[PDB]
């Protein structure tokens, strides 16, 4: 509604969504349904580029595209983007809307990821903290003498945006912006499942000023990207999604500019020292938030002698203590999950972790094919880590619970998964901390606070399994930018007498 | 000889190198006879690790290589590095030798490489100029506030280092000390045609004090090499080589940091402008050095209407009377290319520019299954992008000349190769130079100069199909290094009053 | 007008200017009159504050000002800064009338300063591309094993901004944006001759949100602003005017602080490559822009043999077709002077290079006590330096012109003035640039172009006796800011196991 | 010895110790008497320059050496500072001597400074991490499209290098380190109290191969170096020494570039979390090292009420047990203090602390006119700041102690002195940590450790009266050097399109 006025084909009743193939709104392959996992019902279609119109759109970001991105001063591209800003700021209710109708977000979440969304757009601006370049002076080694270099970053050219289906309309807004703000042209590429937010991102960028022929958006279900990927003038691909899909991306993709998001859970170290109040309300809601469709979500909780008790004791009275239903409800607390599917999953995961000796502390109820209570899993140390909610992610709202002996047990316990995303360690003492920081391998620490990866104020990114390279406000330049290297040669000339 | 030792097995006469298996010396994998290009006769045997030496090497350098990297004081493994130097540089003759014995280069470029090598060691102190962190404040954004970040830069853990032929020692030498500078454990994989060079770093380095599980040299062949790529406890893959190969590594690595210096030819301008003696010596040496076997070899020569002939003219004459011969001779200009198949793809190369409307201007002689003459080819602007020599690399001593209008065109042909390593550009006028700069897509441009990555004083790396990353003193921190981000929350705690 | 509604006092038919006192304006020092350079007549008063109420803005400042300044959320402060842009920005003309008023700012120029001033306001947050902070790791000295290093930067506490005559708004808005962003007290001393547009600047800023008890608005007569120098409570003096007055303030001040601005002329030099239409053009103007009294004014051409004729003689032409009048005449070119004084002084300064072999080649006619032609001077390189226009700053719209042999001779004459603030060099050839821009003892080299501080998009200040320190978007940090260094010890703890 | 073998004057059976003249050794100046503290006898003499020499010294320096040092490459300059290490090292003994025989310096403390010096010189490679600029696109305003900005940093030409009496050696090889490092000359002006081993140092840079033009090092007493200050050749002073001097060397030397280290004593604050063993040993420390003749030594410890019983006990203890003698005996604690003065002040203080409440926990003894016992005097809160101990630095081994209720009255307290160099915490908890880092006005605070500016491994300097800017390595540069924009100007050009 309103933005796509235009743009959407109100046909067989329900609203048809386009794709953006770098120039106009349109699409010819096959139609595609989506739905809402609040009742499972199709909501709108999305029309799928056919495999000419990918060629033509791929064509025209890269032989158009780059250089209209490029070619626009970086003080008009920030400008583009904060008018971007402001359109989806006046848009609120309705792209909120969408968050909560598409994606099954509760509404003060999908009202935080607008207001994020729009954040991000506006602090470009200290994306800049970064296109600078080096000067080189060449007196640092006698072969070098009489020389100079000049080190700059520029875009690499199109990136391909690839979006999971958890934040869709902030994850498309931020690799936009990213690629963008330093002169790249963009493809997007949402999750089928919930393509409709992008949508209503790029037609605002669009409206915005966003050179029409630097940016597109092709609805193609998931194998179909591969088309994307794995062209020659896609010279970038920024990735978010399963640590899975990520490794096939790569491997389709072949030599080219990587940043994989590839998440998994984050364990969290609750030390004898923490304040029990503020680590059970931040790990109930890292537990909890959005049904742990969270990559930033807490998986496990390690918490010593002392307070283990306690603590999980807190955790679970929050947890149960949950309202489950319509995300429409500004009562409810949790929405359903994306899918059936993984509700499945969840389950048969409990029941694994209940087979292999643990014991449900909290919710463990199924209340529906796309809602389930957020669930709590108590475990002893010594079976936790063959039970599939460890060694696995399980992208629902569901945590084990672990007593550990101390720090170093805890630290044990945290990195034996396989993931390495983030760490959440509650306690006071420095040194115990540092040696949490020093131990813990994971692309980010947060102390006393649940993991929350937020608009990128603070890089975030993987270890292991959770992938390579990082997001964030002035470190994502690495990803989309290449450095070009330019020496001068001032040897005999009379520029220096002896230096 | 020397270093080698106690190492080296003197069986059948022939002297065999075995594999470095992060701990000992050894193998037990088929031996692989390694020969000159001087005489195609073999003069050393490697062993190849089997399998479950292999498999036993990555478990060493995994679980106890990348600890004893990392517990390293930065202090100490710089300590080592220049050991290390020390101990190369007193053995500079057999070192100079063995390139020379082994990779055919003529033996001032090989006493080059030694102190490239040496000096490269020595640089690791400017390596610094990157590890240290960014201290984030949390008030530039209300979500954040009474937050703070602190993001460092960490080893990856292990490092997979892959070595082209034409720079056995350096490149080896050069990997290992950024891989080790900040704490990496490596595994470095020669190419098995010269890998001699690399085991008598190695050795050089064991000596000096690397920690003795955390380095490996495993002689694998091609393909037997991506059983340590696939791998799971290989965190970085440093890959100089062909652009094909390094297309095959990343589809068998997937999800990884990658560093790909894929090479290419480098195009070279000469402006109206340009001094031509400094160009014509400076072109010829590109077109030459090692028998253009060197990624930054020149392989295109661009030069305006009114200097062209004189430039051509110039450069043919160098050619011309360069001799070619046994590398022994400290007069020998040109030694052997370094097999006899790269000089069949050169005749090959150069029959396809003439019958494409193409003209040897000077070489264009075998000289024997190894030895060809630097040859220079001229070739109207209309027909040279559908020559071979245009569209691909010929690694050997061979170069296209074209005519052009203007700077335009110039940069138009320097652009239509599928490759971006560097481009030369010799000329006075500011303006000019600024606008090549700006549109030629590769990773270096050396004004008034010859492309010299040279130790990497200045960084260099590719665009399209060059490559990807940068390696250089400082720059290649990167490739081999990950960010860790702390953020602590101090929200409620009277740390702050309002900011 | 308008902002200063109910600030300003009428009284005794002339409007009065209250001094700020970092909470209310008032004062109940002596009354001063404000005169126009266009027509000698008292324009306005503003009241001096006395000695106690001096005593109580400081007391204020630091008490509570800086406090209010740091503990207002850097987020905040840009806030504060992007609405006072807006402010002033609807009350542009109220802002360029009084500049047009008050300093006999042609037209044009006082809304260039305005939209300059706005500009410098919205783009603080590029101010930000240095408030971070750098981590340091102890591992690279055996001495620092187990410690570690944060390093940041904190506001000073209370800056003293003084401000010259020529450009009071931006000057105040300038020295005022990069203090605050910071985190800084401001008082703000402006020139007693135009204080008034201070006034505004302050007013819009409070209006804003800008903290009431952290900026204070001193109307105080030079030397009387010593009180204000000399204080303990002032940690650093932003000063910009000249030579003599900030040698002055440094001796008053005693350890502190600084940025010294002191301008002195420029030299631009045009070598026989130079396109003379751009010189002559970019160089006229640097000569009469607002009457020269520009800090970066052009004062001595220096042109080679082959071009100095025409150069000089395209520069006079353009000189003498310039209208002097009325700064209100869209017409005008070139206002008055700040004072008779100072035409006196150009005056008697024209006599002397007439009298030591000068001769004008264009202007030189006095047309009334505040009134001149902009002025060119023609002077043998033989004699030119015993000349006061070479020796000294004549602020006014006059400088010399002298032909040299080469290179060498301009760049030996450009540097034997006693001043080192920027210099400007036309011309075309790498070589002869370079070399230029190595031996100019200058803060700033500008490259076919007149030189042009502007908002400090790049960073500029002086070398000899044009002072000390740079201002610029992002550099002036260094001189309101301090770092603070904090070492974490954590030798003998288990956090490390040997680094 | 040794080094100063040809330089040393064998008369009137007194060695004499001639000005190093940026050439020659020499001076005509009145020769003055260097007593030692160990027994008040004449050890030698040391010629001043006459006003005739200095004047000449200063010429060379500022027309030759300033190029000579500027001119050396910097990979030569790095060898001269390497070599001079050598040097040092080799005759570590002859200089520690010196430092025990000339400063009283304890015998493992003058082998320590000599380390210091020797190391300081070494990492000279690390001061590297800042000659390299900036590079700035334009495209970030309007104004500046087709523009382009260059900001490198050139050293500034003569140093003046100004030693106090504590650190003689380390000091001025400090200051001599990072000024040349960078491309300055430098004139040495140490303590006419011991500047023995400042000649040594000279002497060991000049057989390095520093430059013969590019240093002197001028044997002036006090107010005669204000000779060297004033002069306008002097483009920077480097001044570490008392608030009171620093104040006059400012006010003399006008507008200069100044690093000004004014000392002062520094605070310690134990919080109810610390390890008191620790806290005791590293307190007493920081108290008596050197007979407290250290800017970074302890003068007040604060404590808070269940801790400081226990705390001030085991320091009382520690200081009493110290064993005070003749700083040859590789068993004496503490030397001597440089002047009988400097001991008189010490018993008026301590006389001062008692009056007012104060009590004398431990030592309070004189020995000699230059001996003492260190001491500990402990004080009541609502007392302890009009005492002269806590007004001011009493150079001397003394410090107060004060028990406090909590965090805010011992930050209270630390920050009610006039003096803001560094302060000390000991504790755990990261919350209160964190806070005291946030309140304490100083340039450096040490986290569990006494502080420690040692070889500069990481940045200090003064806050309030201990003066401005800091050393250290890597950020020394910003005092010794300056900023060199070079804009260049493409507009109207073909070089962008519209960016
Ligand atoms: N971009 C740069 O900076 C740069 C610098 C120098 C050279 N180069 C390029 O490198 C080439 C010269 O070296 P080269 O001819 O020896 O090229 P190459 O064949 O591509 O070298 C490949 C390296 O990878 C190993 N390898 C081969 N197949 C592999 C596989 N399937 N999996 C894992 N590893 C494998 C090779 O070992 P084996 O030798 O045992 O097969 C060799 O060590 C040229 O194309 C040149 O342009 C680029
Ligand atoms: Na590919
Ligand atoms: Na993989
Ligand atoms: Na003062
Ligand atoms: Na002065």
């Amino acid at each position: 509604a309103g933005l796509l006025e235009g743009v959407i084909k109100e046909k067989g009743g329900v609203p048809v969504y386009p794709s953006y193939l770098a120039g106009e709104w349109g699409g010819s392959g096959q139609e595609i349904e989506v739905k809402s996992p609040i009742d499972l019902a199709t909501i709108a279609k999305v029309i799928s580029p056919s495999r000419e119109e990918v060629e033509r759109t791929l064509d025209v970001l890269f032989k158009r595209g780059r250089w209209s991105a490029r070619d626009m001063p970086g003080t008009e591209r920030l400008a583009v983007l904060r008018k971007a800003a402001d359109i989806i700021e006046r848009n609120l209710d309705v792209f909120a809307e969408v968050l909560v109708m598409n994606a099954g977000k509760p509404k003060s979440a999908a009202v935080g990821e607008v207001k994020a969304a729009v954040d991000r757009l506006r602090l470009a601006e200290l994306d800049l903290k970064k296109i600078g370049g080096d000067y080189i002076p060449g007196d640092w080694t006698y072969d070098t003498l009489e020389t100079e270099g000049l080190v700059r970053r520029e875009p690499l050219g199109v990136v391909a945006a690839i979006t999971p289906f958890n934040y869709p309309l902030f994850d498309a807004v931020n690799k936009i912006t990213y690629s963008f703000i330093y002169g790249n042209a963009v493809v997007v590429k949402p999750s089928i499942s919930d393509p409709l937010p992008a949508a209503m991102a790029v037609k605002a960028l669009l409206d915005a000023g966003f050179p029409p022929d630097a940016i597109a958006l092709l609805n193609l279900p998931g194998k179909e990207a591969e088309k994307i990927v794995a062209d020659d003038r896609v010279a970038a691909v920024s990735f978010t999604g399963s640590t899975e899909v990520g490794e096939r991306v790569v491997k389709v993709g072949g030599v080219k500019q990587y940043v994989m998001e590839l998440g998994g859970g984050d364990p969290a170290i609750v030390l004898e020292d923490a304040d029990l109040d503020l680590a059970a309300d931040k790990i109930a809601r890292g537990i909890y938030s959005y049904a742990g469709q969270r990559c930033d979500a807490i998986k496990l909780v390690l918490a010593e002698r002392p307070v283990y008790g306690k603590l999980v004791e807190e955790v679970a009275k929050r947890l149960s203590s949950l309202r489950v239903g319509d995300p429409r409800d500004p009562t409810v607390d949790v929405g359903p999950l994306i899918s059936p599917s993984a509700v499945d999953e969840m389950m048969a995961a409990i029941e694994d972790a209940v087979e292999k000796g643990g014991r449900v502390l909290a919710g463990g109820r199924r209340l529906g094919p796309t809602y389930v209570q957020p669930t709590l899993v108590e475990a002893p140390a010594d079976r936790v880590k063959d039970m599939v909610l460890y060694k696995r992610e399980v992208f629902a709202p569901v945590a084990s619970a672990v007593e550990v002996k101390d720090l170093d047990q805890a630290i044990e316990l945290a990195n034996g998964r396989p993931y390495g995303l983030d760490a959440a360690v509650f306690g006071r003492d420095v040194v115990k901390i540092r040696r949490a920081v020093r131990l813990l391998e994971v692309g980010a620490i947060y102390i006393n606070d649940m993991p929350r990866h937020g608009i990128g104020y603070y890089p975030f990114g993987g270890r292991k399994k959770s992938g390579v390279f990082r997001e964030g406000i002035g470190y994502a330049v690495e990803a989309v930018t290449a450095y070009k290297t330019i020496v001068f040669n001032y040897k005999g000339k009379g520029v220096w007498k002896y230096e």
